[PDB]
DNA sequence: CGGCTTACG
DNA sequence: CGTA
DNA sequence: GCCG
């Protein structure tokens, strides 16, 4: 078992299920309270019992696997002894986590604006729609559709999705295409938001498209919410999306990338995060090469490698290739 | 011990 | 700060 | 929290 993530297949379902979900209640607990390094450690080990090729049902299971120390070992431990784990249950029930979970959850809100209401004593959704001084246009937008965006999207929902995007893409630009990425690429069946990759073949077409593809998409009425309702190339948005007899917000993402950087930006938004995180340290770390969304550099040689495929990029890193069902680190 | 991310909005 |  |  390698220690990269990246380096090992990581199917969507696996055999460890029920370990790898208490492990990254300690890793997002740790990321409430801004320990980046002990939440990189619970994600990476809960990540490793993903890629395993079975259950593991006993402590010596964990023997030689990466990222297992003394803390993770006893997680798993008294899961496999007692089918609960004391600090596992005890993060879950504390007020501090679920209201740092509530408020991280919402559009326009991270672990450092989450933390600060919380020391002021805010705890509900109610709370902040009490205060909307508080709140900046994001995070009023956040708020007000938060019971939607907490619906999964559906990948009957993407279908739909894609061909209003291509309708609107096809105007701005004809030629410009429209690729699924994110974690219905990798298989998912249900998803927080539905991520689009958007390129055009001809380089240096693409330059200019985001805003001519959103105006479009507001003119149609579909959209809720976006950062410019000057230049830009990635937009994070609200969709109103059919639903029988009504219509439901959709978190929706649309990046823009030319063509040659087409397979670093695919490679970086398919994801997962942590997959994506580990394969960049990978490279920097084993490789001594700077790899990005948009490309792949060699400090020592001052040169940037081309690609025309992910296929390109792992050979470029010494990686055997991981399909994107396989990347769900 | 140092290290653990990235550009863009 | 947020996307996260 | 764990690695190198
Ligand atoms: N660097 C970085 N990139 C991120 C982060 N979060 C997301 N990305 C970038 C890089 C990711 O590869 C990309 C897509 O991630 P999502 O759309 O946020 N989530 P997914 O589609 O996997 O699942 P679902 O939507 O169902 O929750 O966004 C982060 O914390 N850090
Ligand atoms: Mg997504
Ligand atoms: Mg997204
Ligand atoms: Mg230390």
């Amino acid at each position: 078992m390698p220690a990269y993530a990246c380096q090992r297949p990581t199917p969507l379902t696996h055999h460890n299920t029920g370990l790898s979900e208490a492990l990254e209640i300690l890793a997002e607990a740790a990321g409430f309270e801004g320990s980046e390094g002990r939440l990189l450690t619970f994600c990476r080990a809960a990540s490793v019992l993903k890629a395993l090729p079975s259950p593991v049902t006993t402590l010596s299971q964990l023997q030689g696997l990466p990222h297992f120390g003394e803390h993770s070992s006893r997680v798993v431990q008294e899961l496999l002894e007692h089918g609960v784990c004391e600090e596992v249950e005890r993060v879950r029930r504390s007020e501090r986590y679920q209201t740092m979970k509530l408020f991280t959850q919402i559009f326009g809100v991270g672990v450092k604006t989450a933390d600060r209401w919380y020391r002021e004593g805010l705890r509900t959704l109610d709370d902040l729609r009490e205060q909307p001084q508080k709140l900046t246009q994001q995070q009023k937008a956040g708020l007000q559709h938060h019971q939607d965006l907490s619906t999964p999207v559906l990948r009957s929902d993407v279908d739909a999705l894609q061909q209003v995007v291509e309708e609107a893409v096809g105007q701005a630009l004809p030629g410009a295409t429209v690729t699924l990425t994110g974690g219905f690429r990798r298989g998912k069946l249900q998803g927080h938001d539905v991520d689009f990759l958007i390129t055009h073949p001809k380089e240096g077409q693409e330059a200019g498209l985001l805003p001519r593809v959103m105006c479009r998409l507001q003119d149609q009425g579909l959209i809720l919410y976006h950062q410019h309702q000057d230049a830009f190339e990635r937009s994070f948005c609200i969709f109103r999306l059919p639903q029988p007899g009504s219509w439901k917000a959709v978190r929706v993402d649309l990046v823009v990338a030319p063509v040659s950087q087409f397979p670093f930006a695919l490679l970086g938004w398919t994801g997962s995060k942590l997959f994506a995180r580990e394969l960049r340290r990978f490279s920097r770390k084993e490789k001594g090469l700077w790899l990005n969304s948009h490309g792949l550099f060699d400090p020592e040689q001052k040169t940037f490698f081309q690609a025309a495929s992910e296929e390109d990029i792992f050979r470029h890193l010494g990686l055997e290739y991981l399909p994107p069902e396989q990347r769900n680190a």
